[PDB]
């Protein structure tokens, strides 16, 4: 069962967007209930995964934090599996890993710009999905590297599609979000309509969401490239995209993915995750 009124009480957040148009939660600290969730998601075995790529240098100063730190504060008390898509591997951190925590790597094709490695992530990732992982895990994230878990970032995130709010234009307006403009782009939206403006550093659901997800992504993407256009904002205006035309079911606030450079206003109260410096 479980109703959207088990677990969250938007009632305790200062008046800060905790509902959607189309009836959906935007999680903030404070109207989550991490308790009866834990539970609730225990009693039935839900694992849930994690894509993380890591191409040059990135793997070399990032990937570890953010292994570390996800070992420590993602879904803790709960079966993680963190698939690692490397251009190396010779190089790849082995950090210690904790309970209910176990991994698998991949050594996949680097090519240096985005054209490439944000195009070939949205196809690797679905072809990940449909070979393994809708067979491995209830829930899949897919994230960047360079950020850091700074605290208990649980199954109150959970969702059939989850989205996340770019720190930065959360505040702002439609008419002010970096969408793609240009009409000749697949990743084109208009000046009227736009719900929010989602950050591409994290973006989950069921494997069968994120599949098509990714799909659509990458499709478009690909389309742009036979266009000579590059979307600007590259894979992130792509999703966002699809997300103004497949409303997530689940929004997290910029807590779940804050950037420290824009300070700290009363409007954060916790930080679960943030950017990387």
């Amino acid at each position: 069962k479980l109703k959207l009124s088990d677990w969250f009480n938007p009632f305790k957040r200062p008046e800060v967007v905790t509902m959607t148009k189309w009836k959906a939660p935007v999680v903030w600290e404070g109207t989550y209930n991490r308790a009866v969730l834990d539970n609730y998601y225990a009693k039935q075995k839900i694992t849930v995964g994690l894509t993380v790529f890591a191409v040059g240098r990135y793997i070399e100063h990032y990937l570890e934090e953010f292994l570390t730190s996800a070992n420590k504060h993602f879904m803790v008390g709960h079966p993680v599996i963190f698939y690692i898509m490397v251009d190396d591997v010779s190089r790849m951190p082995l950090i210690e890993l904790g309970p209910l925590r176990s991994f698998k790597v991949f050594k996949i094709k680097p090519e240096k710009r985005w054209q490439d490695i944000s195009m070939m992530r949205m196809k690797t990732i679905g072809e990940h999905i449909v070979a393994h992982i809708q067979h491995e895990v209830d829930f899949l994230f897919c994230m960047d590297v360079d950020q850091v878990f700074q605290d208990k970032f649980g199954v109150e995130t959970l969702g059939e599609s989850v989205a996340q709010l770019q720190a930065w234009w959360y505040k702002a307006d439609p008419n002010d979000f970096t969408y793609e403009r240009r009409k000749e782009s697949a990743a084109y939206i208009p000046f009227g309509e736009g719900d929010f403006y989602y950050h591409a550093a994290i973006f989950g659901g069921t494997p069968t969401q994120v599949l098509n997800i990714t799909q659509e992504c990458f499709k478009g993407i690909l389309k742009d490239k036979k266009n000579d256009i590059e979307a600007q904002w590259h894979d992130e205006s792509h999703l966002n995209k699809y997300f103004l035309l497949n409303k997530p079911t689940k929004i997290l606030s910029p807590e779940y993915c804050w950037d420290y450079h824009i300070g700290l206003p009363a409007d954060i109260k916790l930080v679960k995750m943030s950017w990387q410096t």
